[PDB]
């Protein structure tokens, strides 16, 4: 690592976005009309990596607004559909990549979601596809840009994970998941931001400043995948790859109104990502993509998946991916842990989906109770951080702040001895055994699984900033390992979603988030999602129920 | 001004609110027992401003408890006495403004009296008089924070005078007053709050909430200057900075048990202040201070006069803040406009001051006759809002709804024609004279003009929310540009004020006015204030008289 001041390195850090900000105007190639309005957005950015600017109300408005048609119509495009056109030649690979480049612009402006842009390998990967049409007209993701969280590593360029000490760490490879993308006709354009240990809900780090929601601007686009949430809800990207070892893939989609997925670990190669507590095997990350498009998802995970990724990362299962060829359905509704209620928007998307679900036929729904969600707390309380944190403190010997967020995550954190892994490890498999045991008692006399659970993603739509206070709704699910889909249902509704009357809170955590949902006006135009969990490989079950769903 | 939804807008006024709250409490920095007791102070603030809380019963009773030996020191020190201390060193500037930001932040939870702290800038005020101390310390505010109502430009500022469509009217600039006050040693510290259309004697706006009475949570601040006179009645600042066009310095100061200023048009600059009808001058605002010092008021006012204030602004005079010479006093008694009576705690004071003048030998104390007090509605019924209340209604263009009093004050406003309002100018001036002509009837015989009228200021003590219905008691002396100085005499006396027995009302608005006063409990704790009338420019007749009358 390194031990130069931090503010030094902060500078360096925003040198590289703006040089690479630079390239990427100079790639879209602005008319002077848009070249105008993009002068006169209101900035995420701010002069420093402190300083968080005045982000718009609706980011999402602004960027319809200000596009031109001319980029509106290939990247507000559905992604499947537009490999169509790729396909066909009605429209060229370099073509979708001006636009898709001027709209991530735009995006990086509004939310601050990009860390780096790749105009320079971007170019050379779209113009060689356009060359090769003939023999790459047949992969499955041909001429398809996407984005990759900066933790992604990527040919020449330094991996930091937000920690300015490791903005020497120069990688001379990809990762295994971009390699097998590219083999299949894609490429990356643009890297997204990521938090301060990676460990938040939310997107700050002195990396890039803060990453704000594409609906609301007041409010947080999530995290730690916060670049990836804020950049595909503004669809300025087909797909992303984010991680998810708390909840980081499913809360940007979630807090952004669109899909992501926490795959089941063992599908999709991941490990060679960089991270704190690089080694630790406790608890492991998974990644996922996130998109506008739950069609998108699908054949993102199809396209990797029969690649055969277990021939270059071994930890992986050759498991196909199969559509599931069930015609009945038996789903729980995850009306709350008992711990900390979800706020009215939630609620009301439960109610949503538990009527939707019921009124076609073959589903039988029925109510989900939790088991010891406590549990999930303690266990990931002593594993997250398994050596006290000591990995992460170090990033700090360059005198880069502590945040508030980050703060949560590490306080308490024990240097465990081995046989307090041990102990622990135990705790995790036991309390997994036991889970498992608590999914199939709702199996019918039939002898009929339940296929799914729907579950809140968060107790509210995106939070105010440093207000990420409770993970169990997320982090639940990486204790579990279990696959995790968030998608949506609704948008925050005024006259429906008015505090809850006469409420009494649960405990101390529950009365703070019933007072941080102080009115909906607070959460305007902001996405309600859910996610649906399956049981371990699944992972299919979800995209076919959310389908269903969105129908 | 601004046209977006207003329910968007009370959100952004909250943000701004609380986000300077979090940066004053971190400059106060509580302890942990402070910290906790204030956590659990009963709130005036909702969770949106339209709902308004569940004040303390006694705000100042709870002020007195939760607060510190450390801040109360302080805050309850006479400031006049303060300035030694400063002066001599015996506490720095940052000292005196960390306790009164704590005081402020109590005061606000309690009473919702501020609008948004100032913290940053105070921080370096307070720094730059404390290494400027060898330069600084023989300016006679040296070292002394103060209280802003928000009309009044600061630097960088939003000037909205509570209305929702002005967030964006942002200000580079100073108050004239503001600079001169800075340039004697002071320094803002807090913006306080102020109503819509500021046309109320109360003080509710869709900015801020409902601000409630120190003394009583269950009355009005009064108003316009309500956030002024919250704050200075719990005397969390030295004094403060209000504007009076229809009672909104003198009903506050009744209202909250301390002393008021109304300063005779010319003396001292506010045209630079903001409010509805810009450029309207058939009735014009005045400024002057409030503070729970008599002699606080005084050296404000001697402060900005000997700075010359008609080199900067040439609306004023050039007549000196001059003790006055006299060795006798004709001194009358204003018991009733014979429209309004008072209520039993206001009859009551004026009852005690009278035997208390008429025990000192050098006081002459005479009966004062009202003269046309009808009058006074008329005409200001024509001049308040002379353009039919189109620049007000203008406010409203966000949805913005007309809160119950602000409705009193604009219906049957008139959009004069030219003629109309030279028409009503001669019947102010006309009356203006021959009020004059009244005043001087009560000249004695050896030619001894009165030198003051003692006067109520409101029908009764501070008022039930929504009930200011009656502006007489003090817009009479606006009409005129009489200055005017509230000041505090008794409280409410369970046995002594109980209703009239056998009461008659005059009129239906007399009747309605006795009904209010339902019983004393109803205003438990209530200052009983009056006020001082003088001729113009005699102001400083009426804080010597004051002098007196408070030992």
């Amino acid at each position: 690592m390194l031990t130069d001041n931090w503010k030094e390195l902060a500078g360096k850090a925003q040198s590289t976005f703006q040089k690479s900000l630079k390239q990427a105007i100079e790639l879209a190639d602005f008319d002077e009309g848009l070249a105008k309005r993009y002068g006169a957005l209101p900035s995420a950015i701010g002069a420093n990596v402190e300083d968080f600017g005045s982000p718009a109300q609706f980011p999402l408005e602004e960027y319809l607004k200000a596009l031109p048609k001319k980029v509106l119509d290939i990247t507000e495009k559905d992604p499947v559909e537009l490999l169509k056109d790729l396909k066909s030649r009605k429209v060229t690979c370099v073509e979708v990549l001006k636009a898709y480049t001027a709209a991530s612009i735009v995006a990086s402006k509004l939310t601050n979601c990009v860390q780096e842009f790749l105009p320079i390998e971007a170019l050379q990967y779209a113009q060689k596809l356009d060359a090769d049409y003939e023999t790459k007209k047949h992969l499955p993701l041909y001429g398809l840009p996407f984005s990759i969280k900066e933790m992604i590593p990527f040919v020449g360029r330094s991996v930091t994970h937000g920690s300015l000490c490791y903005l020497d760490r120069i990688v001379d490879y990809n990762a295994d998941i971009v390699n097998i993308l590219i083999a299949n006709g894609a490429y990356p354009f643009v890297r997204t931001t990521n938090p301060q240990s990676l460990m938040m809900l939310e997107c700050v780090s002195f990396s890039h400043g803060r990453t704000v929601n594409a609906y609301n601007g007041m409010l947080t686009s999530g995290g730690s995948s916060g670049g990836e949430g804020a950049l595909n809800g503004m669809r300025a990207s087909p797909f992303g790859l984010g991680s998810d070892i708390g909840g980081s893939i499913r809360c940007p989609a979630a807090f952004n109104g669109i899909y992501g997925l926490r795959s089941t670990l063992g599908r999709i190669p991941t490990a060679d990502y960089f991270s704190c507590n690089r080694g630790s095997e406790s608890i492991l990350s998974v990644t996922g993509p996130l998109s506008r498009s739950l069609d998108t998802v699908n054949l993102v995970m199809k396209t990797v998946i029969e690649a055969k990724p277990w021939l270059i990362d071994p930890t992986l299962v050759p498991l196909d991916w199969k559509r599931p060829e069930n015609k009945k359905f038996r789903v729980g509704i995850y009306v709350s842990d008992h711990i900390v209620n979800p706020s009215p928007p939630i609620n009301r998307a439960l109610s949503m989906v538990t009527e939707k679900l019921k009124s076609l036929g073959n589903f039988e729904v029925v109510t989900f109770e939790p088991y010891k969600p406590e549990k999930v707390t303690e266990i990931l309380g002593k594993l997250y951080f398994e050596d006290g944190a000591r990995d992460f403190r170090a990033t700090l010997q360059t005198g880069e702040p502590l945040l508030e967020q980050t703060r949560w995550a590490i306080e308490g954190a024990e240097d465990l001895d081995m046989h307090d892994q041990w102990y622990w490890n135990l705790q995790k498999q036991a309390y997994r055994k036991e889970f498992l045991k608590h999914w199939c008692s709702y199996t019918d006399n039939d002898g009929n699984v339940l296929d799914a659970v729907i579950a809140p993603v968060f107790p509210n739509v995106a939070a105010k900033h440093e207000t990420t206070k409770y993970w169990t709704y997320t982090s639940q699910w990486n204790l579990l390992d279990y696959p995790v889909l968030a998608f949506p249902v609704t948008k925050v509704d005024e006259s429906l979603d008015q505090p809850y009357k006469n409420y009494k809170p649960l405990n101390d955590l529950d009365k703070y988030f019933y007072e941080q949902y102080d009115s909906p006006s607070s959460f305007k135009n902001a996405p309600a999602n859910l996610c649906l969990v399956g049981l371990r490989f699944t992972d299919e079950k979800l995209v076919e129920i959310a389908n269903i769903l969105r129908n």
